[PDB]
This record gives C-alpha cells, sequence and structure tokens, in this order.
C-alpha cells in the first residue's frame, strides 16, 4: 500500500538510513530501555502518544518474529535451513527493528525535532573529512551543562 | 512486556475471544478492505487517528512477514523445511494480524463503542446453545438490511 | 494509465470487487433499466452529472463490443475461435460492463452515499462466513420490505 | 402521425413494455373492474378526467374489436383463417389493450405518480436477481396499514 | 439507444464526419498525449469536467480492448481466425476509439468552440476542390 | 533522484517528448545564440532569473565535458577507443545538452507560457499524418 512508518512522525526510511547500520543499539538494550523507562505508560489503558501506539506495535511485532525464532529452531529438522532462517530473522528484520525502536524511544526521551536535527548532524558528521569535524561524535544526552 | 495491544483502545484479548477463530476474514480481504476504504488516510503524513498509527504499524509488519516468505522461498533449499515456514507464517501469524486488522477496520468504519457492543452481542449470540439461537446473527452495519430508500 | 472508474465517484474498484457475480442482473436487464427510466435524460443535449455521462459512454462501449460479437460470428469461419471470442466477449467483458452499469444507475437512483453505505455494508456481509452471518443479503430497494404500494 | 398513447399521462410504450407481457390482468377482468368502479363515471355526460376520456375511447374500440371478430366468425367459412384471424385480435391487441386498460383503471384508482413509479420499482424487482431483491412481488392496493 | 455521446458536447457524428478518417492520430500518439498533458487530473478523484469523465471512461474502454487482444493472442490456436479478430480490434474500432480520444483531447486543450469552430473549417478546406484548396490544411493551435 | 530539470520550469520530459530528436539546433548554434543575446547577463553578479542560473550551468557543464573530450584526444593513444568516446561525448550527451540549451533559450527569448503553448502546438503538428499535416512547421517568433 506504499506505507511509511515515519511520515507521520516528520522522518524518512531514507533519512534514517542515513546514518550507519552499525551505529543503533541492539534489539536487547533498546527493549531494555523501553521496559526500564516506560514500561507504566506502555502498558497502560490509554494512547498517550503516537509514538507510545507505535512503539507497543512495534513490541508485539518483534515479539511475534521472536516467537516464530523459537518456533522454527523446535519444529525444523535442518539444522542448516534452520540456522539460516534464524539468521535472517535476527539480522535483516532486526537491524529495522532497532531503527524504529532508536527512532520511537529517542522521540519520547528527547524530543522529536532533537532526534531528526541529530540525525540530520549525525549524518553530515559521519561523512564530513575526519580532519575538518568536530572531533568528539555527536550524542543525545538530558544532562544539562554545569 | 504485557502491553495487550487493543486495551489501548478499549478491548482485550479477552473480548476478541469471544469471536471465533475463523470468523475473520482473510489477510488478502482486510487490506483490500483498507485500501479501499481508508488508503489515502493510511498514506498521508498525518496522524489521523490510534487506529490508523496501529494499522499502518501492522500493514508494515505484514509486508516485513511476506518478504520474509518470499526469502525464504527463494533462498532455503530443503523443500520439507521451506513449506513448514511459509505455512506457519501465513497461518499461525496471519491469524493474529487478521485480528488485529478486522479490530481496526471495524472500529473506524463503525465506532469503537459500536464494535464493543458487538463484541458483548456476538459472544451472547455463540455462547447460546444452538437449539436456542436464532438465525440472524448479529453484524455490524450502517444501513438495515432491506434498505426501502425510494429515491 | 492506472486509472480507477469509481475513484471519481467516490467507491473504488475494490470497494465493488465484495459484490458476487450473480450480484448483478444481465446486461440485458440493467441496459432495459437505463432506458426505461434514465433515457429522455440520456439522449438529451445537456450535461445532466457526471453518471449520465459515464453511463452514455458505457453504453457506446457495450455498442461496440456487440458489433464486434456479430463481426466474429460472421467473419470467423472457425466454430471453436468463433465461440470462444464471443462467449469471453459476453462472460469477461459482460461482468465489467454489469458492473459499471449498476453502479452508475443505483447511484442515480438512490443517492451515492446511500450506495456507497450499502457497499460497505455489503462488503461487512460478504466477508462473514456462512456460519456467522444472517442469511439473507442486506437488501437495496425503493420498496419498502413488504412490497406493498399504498398511496 | 407518430402519436403516443401514455406520453400525455407522463408514460411511454417503453415504460408500459418494462414490465411482463405477461404481468397484465385480462381483458375481461379489467373490464369487469372498470364497470365495476367507475360505470356511473364513465356513462357520464362529463369528461371528468383524461382518464376518462382516454377509457371510454379504448373500451369502445374495444367492442369494435370484438364485434370484427363475431363478424369474422360468423361470415367466414374458412375455419384455418377465421381462426387466426380472431386469435390474432385475441392476442396481438389484446395485449396493448389490456395494458391500457391497466393502466388507465390504475391511474384513476392509485394516483398517476403511485402507478408510474410502481411501474418502475415493478420493472426493477422483476430484474434484480433473487437473492437480492425483497421477496414479495410489489403490488398496488389502497388498504391502510393497520 | 442513438445516445450519440458528442451531443451533450455540442457536436454531432454529422459534424465530426467532416475529418476524414484517416486525418485521427494513432491511439498511440492519443494516449501518449493524454499522459503527457492530463495525467495527474485523469487520475485525480474529482470531477474536473465532463470531457475528463469521458476520457477517463474511453481510456478505460481501450484498455479492455487491448486486454481483450492479449487474451485472443494467447488463447486463440487458430491462427487465420486469431490474427483477423486481432486485426478488426485494432483497426475497425480503433478508429472509433481514436476519434473519441481526438475529440476530447482537443476539446480539453484548445476549448469546445474552438474545436467546433475547428471542425467547420476543416469541412470547408476538404470541401473546396483541389484546384482551389489551400495547401496548408487547417491545424488547432495555441501559438 | 528523479529531479526532472524542467519540472520548475513547469515542463516534463513528457512534454519535451513532443519535438523529435533532430528538431533542436546545434550545441553550436544554440551557444552563439546564448552569447549573442544574453552573456551581458550570464556574467552578470545576479539572479536574473531561473533560467539563467539554469543556463549558467548548463554552458559550465558543457565546456566541462568538451575539457574531457580535449583530454582524451591527447591522452588517449588507443585511436579506435578515442574516437567512441569523443563521438559519444559530441552525440549522445550533446543531445541531451542541447535540449536543455534549445528549452532555456527560447523561454529567455519567447516567455515560458509561448514556449508550453509552443510545444503543445508542435506535438498535434507532428500528431497529425502526413496527408493533413501542413508543410509549414510551428515556429517560435516574436514577430
Amino acid at each position: 500500500m506504499d506505507i511509511d512508518t515515519y511520515k507521520e512522525f516528520g522522518a524518512t526510511v531514507e533519512l534514517l538510513s542515513f546514518l550507519p547500520s552499525d551505529f543503533f543499539p541492539s534489539v536487547r538494550d533498546l527493549l531494555d530501555t523501553a521496559s526500564a523507562l516506560y514500561r507504566e505508560a506502555l502498558e497502560s489503558p490509554e494512547h498517550c502518544s503516537p509514538h507510545h501506539t507505535a512503539l507497543r506495535q512495534a513490541i508485539l511485532c518483534w515479539g511475534e518474529l521472536m516467537t516464530l525464532a523459537t518456533w522454527v529452531g523446535v519444529n525444523l529438522e535442518d539444522p542448516a535451513s534452520r540456522d539460516l532462517v534464524v539468521s535472517y530473522v535476527n539480522t535483516n528484520m532486526g537491524l529495522k527493528f532497532r531503527q524504529l525502536l532508536w527512532f520511537h524511544i529517542s522521540c519520547l526521551t528527547f524530543g522529536r525535532e532533537t532526534v531528526i536535527e541529530y540525525l540530520v548532524s549525525f549524518g553530515v558528521w559521519i561523512r564530513t573529512p575526519p580532519a575538518y569535524r568536530p572531533p568528539n561524535a555527536p550524542i543525545l544526552s538530558t544532562l544539562p551543562e554545569t
């Protein structure tokens, strides 16, 4: 149907592919971040945000993929095919899901405009030659200056 | 976690368990209904409603599962394992997706209070033993079964 | 060019894909209905409505197809290919033209809002398994359900 | 001269052929209906309606056709030709005359707009497939609801 | 019914009989012009104008005819009859469809009054005897 | 990206497909026209108009291509390959560059609406069958 996950949130698959693929944290670290910070809001009977709705849907979708991986491991006898399917599920779809989780958790934490401008700035930084860019990689943080 | 995707809107997996498993239409029929009724809103850059957000997410996850099915059919050599994975993806993972799609498309078309009242009434109807069960099962509709609108 | 006939009219080619093939009268019955209800408006030199315009174009296309069918029957010596082409023209393209004629006549008769709500409710009905839906399909008519014309 | 019987009454030969040919009651039943309901108005020295005028003319015309049929039966010796002529008079012209009588009697009884909309509704009903139309055939009646 | 599709647009089959049969561009050229000029309005979900409605109908009708032609080419084993019917669908019906496409695209581009005056003037030009007929046939132009 | 340089100027590649490939003047004639008419504005330090900006860009891009051609002619010892690539740079890319130069010089000279109407009318003229096509092809003129 040609639907974009982010264009309702002001981003784009191309804008989130403008960052390196290995920049995004692991799916486990991102799920831990969500459960630590917004569990009581992701389990509440309220919307509270488009970010909360999208994050609920993404978490449940990843849970279904993980149950699929467990079912494959249990019900496929061929080791090569089982391993190929599990590796596909963990890598190919895992990358898209950690892009999604990073985007939504980071929005909820730091602000959507802040996250988008950080995407742009980091994408330009990773492409600027080293001798002519600030030496420290950009980073998001809520810790104020002292 | 224990998100329970429907309780954000006002139902539960237990309230949607009133409907049998084979009550829900095919995933193709539900995608056709979505693309026929709410395509221009599911493609827009606006937050239309929580149902639109959840529907975009669900359609994209189903697309991801279908790309996975295409990939396994292309790249797995073992035919038994290939068919097992594809059948699982198509049936067991598809059942939950057509439940979710039915709930969201119906809640968009007819309304949330109406869908919840319909779920309760269909629970009553399917609970009644078959001997005392009327033939007219409850149904969602915006027009009466006979629409005598002369002009 | 990816044109949708009904999108201009607020419907969609896949909204009307739920109506079964036996839901529509024959092309002859639909043309008789058109010529008996709106002939003095379809043959007038005025733009009456987009439904009138589309219905004139549909009637002219069906006329071209009928001349094609008779030409095939007359100039094709091979009985097998002759009847194959004639049957294709009469069934396959006949179904699309029955659908088009029905949509436009029903719009002109009942109102576009009414016919689109009816299409939605009939889709809801036809998507339900036979065990969970009322046995009487939703009906669109100008008559009361008792079909008695008083006054 | 290209004259239409009904177009002064708001109908058309094509609109009355939009109904099945066997739907219209017999000529005898229609003449009985006329003589029972509007005899004192069809014999009065007043117009009282275009429907009364057209019905008077139609009744007299059918009477002339029937006298023709009697004359043929009496003055034709050939049985095959006599039977062919009488059958023609009774069927081919009988159908047109019972269409005419039905239209005018039904107008006088139920209203002209009611009769025309009934023609349209019945023509659409007889063509709609059975599973998607109301099960009872439409009918005209002056009996109010209780 | 004798509906005469152009009667609502102010023409007739008698008025479009002024132009010869081989005057109209090919269906490919006409569909190219339509896609180049009015694609975004022919895909729009709006009654733009009766010409847009009739043009959508004509384009989808020609698409149905081309689907017929492909189906015949695949499912007719008899080569002679197959080629006969495909040639018919391409020429005999294509003529009427390029008449319709020419009329509606030209109306949309230049104006209905302009197209009708062009029809009258082309009738004059084609009626003039060859010795007194200017070599520049009439043409529709916005320039 | 499918940027389609003419979309901002109100044309498309579909609209400029009406004109045949061999209709456009040579790159030499187009650069001569540009230098004769708008040299003092193409050397000016001002945003005169989007056509001036695009024309400066196109002229410098063709200059870079000609520098490539000279460098190849000097530094490619292989005569066959050298002639192949120089002929490519002259014809295959020169075609697109004379399309671009024609469009922008004609827009600057005659008006954007005038150029678009000329494109439509030339489409009509080239679609007309040869028997009913006037011998005077459409032309852009201020006279």
